C-alpha cells in the first residue's frame, strides 16, 4: 500500500531503518557511496489486516508476507512489530538510564593536600555517559573527637554518609523511575576509605572512579587487562592471621610482626606492585574477585579475626569495605600505619560482629 | 552545510532520540503533536573557530561525515557548543559510537517472545539494596524478550527494631505469596493465561528460596541474576559452567545436612555448632566465589546437579532435610524451584543470624 | 562595597530574582519605569559571612546597616537567611516540574465509537494547567461483559485493568524532590462503569479530573463560575428501601425510580437548574463530592440498609462519587443504571461496599 | 523587531534564571560542571502575522521589549512552541506566563520564619494510592517562612497481609512510627540541631496517626499540615472561623467509657454499642459534619482546646480505659494523639472500621503512658 514522503520518515525513523522481521540496516546504500532511494530499497505496510501500526520491511520479507489488494496483510504482525518497537525505544533512551549521584570523599587531610574538584569527576562521568542533575556532593570525613576513631566514631561516619547518599537515592527519574546512579570517588586513610565502602556497599548501581596521580579522575588506560592476582597462603600453626596486601607495593613483613608479633602471614599482591595500577574499573572487580575467593579460603580455616596490613590503591579500599556487607559477618581487624608512632601499623578498625 | 540526505541518515540511524540524553525528539508528549525538535550537531565544526575546532581537519570532509554528526536536542546542543573542554571530540565520539552500537543491537535482535519482569529484593543489608528497572528491562531485551510495561518490583519490609523476628518472616511470606500473587493476576489478560516470567532476586536466601517453590511450577521461566560487576548483564555468555562436586553424606542416625558452598565455603564447624551430630552432605565448586554465575547455563547446571541428588538423599531419610547455603541469588531461587513438586520432602533452611554473632539458625520451613 | 566582576553581579542578580534578600524589594523598578538599569548602584552585593553561592543581594539602605568591613565582608553572620532566601527562590522557580502528570482516557465501547476522545484533547487542556506529560498517554476501554454480565468478577477485573495501568502513576518518580507524577483523567462511559474508575484512582494522591463538555470539549467552560447549590430533600421516614437520587444533569422521574424499587424512600441531591453543561469548572466537582458526603453521612446515619442509588449525573461527578467511596469505612451502595434492552428501566448493576 | 540585552537581562532576572515551563535551571550546566547561560528569551505573540501565534492586529513594535511578552524558555522548550501553536496558545502561555512570575516575587517577599523538618506519613491501607507530594509540602512551608535543609522524612507503612490489619500489621506499623521514624530523625540529627521544628502531615489509619502523636508529641514547635481532597497541602480558607465543637456528656454508669468523634461524619451510636456492648457514650460533634472541615490550622487548634477540656472531663469518670470511636481528619487524630504524650495519660483503646468484618468497629492499638 502507498504512502507520503512525511509518513516514511515516521517509520523510518522509529524503526532505526532496519528490517523488522530480519534485521537488516537499510541504510546500507548510503554506507556504500550510494544514493538513497527509500522508497525502493523499503517497503512501508500495515501491521495488521496511524504511523504507530506501520512496519518498516525490506523487499524480500515484504514478498513473503500475504497481502489482500490495498496492500494489507493477511496475518496479524503487531505483535512482531510493537515487540521490535519497544526494543529500539529502550535502546534509543539509554542515556537517561545515567542519571548519576556525584560523590567525593576525603580526608581533611587530602582535602588540603589533594583536593579533587566536582569539574573532574564530572568531566570523567559524562566520559562514561553518567550525568550529574544536581550539585556533586563533597564531603570529608569527620575530624576525630578525643576518644578517637573508635565505635561511636566510625558509626557516625557511616550514619552520615548514608543519610546524604539515601537523600539523593530519592531522585528518581528516567524512564522507569529508578534512583540515579552513585559515582563515587574517595581519597583519604585507607580505614575511612573501608567504612566508606560499608556505607555504599555492592548492591545497587554504583561506579567507582579513581584518583590517579596522573591522569587524575581519567582512566589510564580502558584497554588494560586486569594484573594477576598472587596470592600466598599463611604457614600452618597457632599465631594470629594477618592479610597482607601488597598492590600498590610490597608490605614488609617486619612491619606487620612488630604490630602483631607472631603473625602467620598470608599475601594477596600483583606481579609488580604500584601506585598507577588501577587502570580502569575492570581492575578494582578483579582485586574484589580474586579477594573474595580467598578470604573465603581463609575463613574456612579459622574462626579467628583476620589481621588486615593493606597497601592498596584507594579505589580498591573501598572496594573491599563495600565487599564486607553481605548479611554473613568475618571479623576484620583493619590496621594502618600511625604517623604518629614512626609509622607503625596498629589496629584502627573493626569489621564484624 | 550537511545535505538533506545526510540529516535523515542521522534521524534514521539514532531512531529520533538525543543521543546524549535519550528523550525522544520526534514527538512533544506535552501537548500531542508529533514534530521533530532535534538537532543534526557537528562534532568537529564546519569552521576552525567553532567548538572543537582543530587546524588539521578537512571540514569538506566530516560535513557529511555520519561520524562527525550527532542528533541532539537542542539543549545537549547548546551545552556541548559552549563548553568545548568539558566536552571534547573523543569524549562525543565514544558516546556517539556507544550510542548507534545499542541501536543496532536492538534492531538486529531477534524476537523472543513477551514475559512479565519481576525484580524481588529486601531491605535486610545494612547498606542500599535495588536492582534498576532498565538494567532487568535490557538484559530481557538482549535476549529479544518484551514486555508490556515496565512489570513487578517487590522490596521487602525491613527488619524492624527486634531483627529478622517472626514478624519480619512473616511479612517475608506475605510479600511473595500475597503481594506477587496479586501483581501477577492484576496482569492477567494483558500477558494472558499462562505468561512467561523474566525473574531477577537479590534478597534473603530463604526468602528466594521461597520465591522460587511458588513460582516453580511455572513454564517459561527465566532467571536473570545481579552481578557486583556486570550488573544484569551476563558475565560471558561463553563461559563454562563449573563442575559440582558432591559429597555424600556420612552413615548414620544423626541430622541430614545439605551443604551447598557456591559462593563461599561454608565452614563445616558453623554447620555442627548449629546442628550437632550433623551427617553433612555437600555440593560445591572447586573455586567458591561471588562471581561465578557466569550465564544461565551455570543456573542450569546448577540444578540438574542438584535435581538428582535431592532424589539421592531424600531416599534415605524420611526426616527433613537441613540447608545451610552459601549461594548466589539465582541458584538460591532456582534451588526453591526444585522443591515446588519435584521433591516433597520438607526442608528447613538455616541463614546467618546476625543477632547470634552469625551463627546459623533455623529460618523458614519449606514443605510440600 | 564588594567589588564586582560585572558578570558576578548577573550571576548573582539571577540567583535572588533581582530582590533585596534583607526587605524583600524588587530591584528593578528603574527598568519598569523606562529608565535604563544601575546595577551597581541600585544593590551592593555583599558575601554572606564574616564562590557566587555565598554573595547576597542587598539594597543600599540594607547594605548600610549591614556594617561590613573594608572591603565588604559583614561583621555579623547572614548565611542562614542567605541560604534559606536561596532555598525559596528555587523552591518556585522549580515548580514547574510539580506538573509532571500521567494522561489517563477512560471509555466504554459505545462511546469509543461514537464520541471518542483523542489523546490530543486531554494533552491541550492540561498543558494550558501547567500539567506536562512526558510519555503516552493511557487510553483504555472498559471490557465488553461476558455471558454471565457486570458480575462481581467482572467489575473486580475493571478494578484490576485500572488500578495495573495507574502503577505508571506509582513509579515513574521524576523532578526535584522524586515525587510520583499527578494523574490527569477523563472518563466517558455509563454511571457504573465511571463509578469503579473513582474507586480505582480514589482522592487521596496528586489526581486532576477533567470533564468532556459537548460544546467545550475538554477545556473548562468557565473558571469563574460558582457551583451550584446542591439542594437536599430528606427522604420520608420509614421501613422501605432507601434511595438516593441525584438529579444533576435532568431530573430523574420518580416513578421510574419506584417502578424499580417498590416502596422507594426517596432522598434527592439536585440543583436548581439540572444542566448537561452544569461541570464548568473543577471546583464544580470539589463541590459536589463535599456536599455529597455531607449528605451521605446524614443518610447512613437514618439507617444501617443500603442506599440505592438512582443518579442523572456528568461522567465527571460519577468518576468523584466513586472516589469519595474509597476510605476504610464502606457502606453498602447499589447502584442502578437504566437498561436499554429493557426500555431503559432502571436496573442494579454495581455494588459498592461491605 | 529586536529585544535588547536589558530586556534579557530583566528577563532571566525576573525568572530566576529557570525554564518557565519545565522548571530546569538554566544558568548551570549539571553534567559538566559549568556555569553557562544555556536559556533563550522566548515571544509568546510573534513580530510576524506569519510567526507561530501571529495577529494580524498585533503591534509588533510596541511588544518587543514588552516582558509580559517574552519567558525564559530551555531550548527545547521554546522549540515546542514555536512549532505547535495550536497546540499553545497565547492565552495559556500569558496565563503560565504570570503564574511562574507571581510564585517568584512571594518566594522573594516571604520573611524567614526559621527551618523545620519536613516529615510526611502514609499508609497503604487503602485500596488505592496514596501519595502525599513533598513538593507540596514544602511548599506549604515555604509559604509560612519555613525552610529545611533537605526534602526530609517520608514514611509509608507496608500493606496489609492478606488477613489484613491483623496483629503482624499493626506490630508493623508500631516498627514504622517508634522505630523507624526514631532512627531517620536521629540520623538528621546534626543538619538541624538539638530541639528542631517539625512540620508534619499524616495520611493513614486513624490508630496510627494518634500513635505517631503521641510519640512526636515531647517536641515542641510541631507545625502541623493537613492533606485535602480538594486543596491538597494548600488552606482552603484562611478566614474560615472554626466551627462549634458540640459536646454530649455520657450517662452515669459502670459501663465501659466511648469517645464517639463525629467530625468528618455522624459516628452511627448503634455501631459504637454494638462493638462495645453497654457503653456510656460521649460524643464531640461539629454542627456539619464533613471530609472537607480542615479549613486551616486554627481550625485544627480549636479542635485540640475543646478535645482537651473533654478529655480532662471524661478522665474523671471512668476506671477502665477511654474507647475512642472516631470519624476524624487526619490531621485531627495527630493532634488527638499529641494529647497523650504527657497531658492525658488513662489509657485509650482505639477502635477502627474492619473491613473484615463488614465495616464493624473493632479495637486496634491500646495507647498508653
Ligand atoms: N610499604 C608501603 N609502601 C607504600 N605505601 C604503603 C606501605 N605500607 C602501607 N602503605 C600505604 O598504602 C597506601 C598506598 O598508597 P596509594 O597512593 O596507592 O593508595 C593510598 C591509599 O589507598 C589511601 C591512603 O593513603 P596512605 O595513608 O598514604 O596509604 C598508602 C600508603 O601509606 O589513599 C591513597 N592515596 C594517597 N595519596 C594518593 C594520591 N596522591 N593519589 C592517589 N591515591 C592516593
Ligand atoms: N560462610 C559464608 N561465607 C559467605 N557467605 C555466606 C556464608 N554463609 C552464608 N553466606 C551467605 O551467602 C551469600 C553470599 O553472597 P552472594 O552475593 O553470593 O549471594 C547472596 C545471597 O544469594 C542473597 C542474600 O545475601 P546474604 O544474605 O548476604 O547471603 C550471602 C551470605 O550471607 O543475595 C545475594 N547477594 C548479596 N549481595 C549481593 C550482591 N551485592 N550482588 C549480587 N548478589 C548478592
Ligand atoms: N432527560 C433525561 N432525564 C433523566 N435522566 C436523563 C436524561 N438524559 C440523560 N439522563 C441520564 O442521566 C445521565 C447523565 O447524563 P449526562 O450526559 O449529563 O452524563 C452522562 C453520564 O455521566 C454518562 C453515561 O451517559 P448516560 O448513560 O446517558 O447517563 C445519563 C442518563 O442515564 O456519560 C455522560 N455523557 C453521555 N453523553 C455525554 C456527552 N455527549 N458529553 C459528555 N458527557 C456525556
Ligand atoms: N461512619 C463513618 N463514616 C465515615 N468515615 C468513618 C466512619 N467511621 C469511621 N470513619 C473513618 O473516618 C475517616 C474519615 O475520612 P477522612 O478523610 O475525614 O479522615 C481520614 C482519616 O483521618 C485517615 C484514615 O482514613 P480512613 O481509615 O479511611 O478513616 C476514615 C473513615 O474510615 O486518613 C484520612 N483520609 C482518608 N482519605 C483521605 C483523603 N483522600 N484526603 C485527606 N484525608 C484522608
Ligand atoms: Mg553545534
Ligand atoms: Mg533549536
Ligand atoms: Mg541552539
Ligand atoms: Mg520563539
Ligand atoms: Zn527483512
Ligand atoms: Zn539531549
Ligand atoms: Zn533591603
Ligand atoms: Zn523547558
Amino acid at each position: 500500500f502507498n504512502t507520503n514522503d512525511e509518513t516514511k520518515r515516521i517509520v523510518w525513523t522509529q524503526t532505526a531503518g532496519h528490517c523488522e522481521l530480519c534485521g537488516t540496516d537499510l541504510t546500507f546504500d548510503y554506507r556504500a557511496g550510494k544514493p538513497m532511494k527509500w522508497g525502493e530499497v523499503a517497503h512501508i505496510l500495515p501491521a495488521s489486516p496511524d504511523t504507530a501500526n506501520l512496519m518498516l520491511l525490506c523487499p524480500g520479507c515484504h514478498d513473503k508476507i500475504d497481502r489482500d489488494a490495498d496492500g494489507y496483510p493477511e496475518n496479524d504482525l503487531s505483535g512482531l512489530h510493537q515487540a521490535y518497537l519497544e526494543r529500539i525505544r529502550l535502546a534509543a533512551t539509554t542515556p537517561d538510564g545515567g542519571r548519576a549521584i556525584p560523590l567525593i570523599v576525603q580526608s581533611q587531610h587530602f582535602q588540603t593536600i589533594n583536593d579533587i574538584p566536582v569539574r573532574d569527576l564530572l568531566t570523567a562521568m559524562s566520559a562514561e555517559g553518567l550525568t550529574a542533575f544536581d550539585q556533586g556532593i563533597k564531603i570529608a570525613f569527620a575530624a576525630p573527637g578525643p576518644r578517637g576513631r573508635d565505635t561511636t566514631y566510625w558509626q557516625n561516619v557511616k550514619d552520615s554518609v548514608q543519610y546524604e547518599l539515601e537523600q539523593q537515592l530519592k531522585r528518581r527519574g528516567g524512564t522507569y523511575g529508578d534512583s540515579p546512579a552513585l559515582a563515587v570517588v574517595g581519597l583519604a586513610d585507607i580505614p575511612a576509605l573501608m567504612m566508606l565502602g560499608q556505607s555504599i556497599g555492592d548492591r545497587s548501581k554504583r561506579l567507582i572512579f579513581s584518583f590517579h596521580r596522573e591522569h587524575l579522575l581519567r582512566w589510564p588506560d580502558q584497554s588494560a587487562e586486569p594484573p594477576s592476582f598472587l596470592f600466598t597462603p599463611p604457614p600452618n600453626g597457632d599465631g594470629p592471621l594477618a592479610l597482607v596486601l601488597s598492590i600498590s607495593a610490597q608490605v614488609p613483613v617486619r612491619d606487620v610482626t612488630d604490630a602483631l608479633p607472631g603473625a602467620r602471614i598470608a599475601e594477596l599482591s600483583i606481579p609488580e606492585p604500584s601506585y598507577a595500577m588501577v587502570q580502569n574499573r575492570r581492575v578494582i572487580h578483579a582485586f574484589r574477585d580474586a579477594l573474595q575467593i580467598r578470604l573465603s579460603q581463609l575463613e574456612a580455616l579459622t574462626p579467628d579475626p583476620i589481621h588486615v596490613f593493606a597497601a592498596i590503591p584507594a579505589a580498591l579500599a573501598i572496594e573491599f569495605g563495600a565487599l564486607l556487607t553481605t548479611q554473613h559477618q568475618h571479623t576484620y581487624l583493619i590496621f594502618d600505619r600511625d604517623k604518629e608512632n614512626q609509622d607503625r601499623f596498629t589496629q584502627t578498625l573493626q569489621l564484624g560482629p
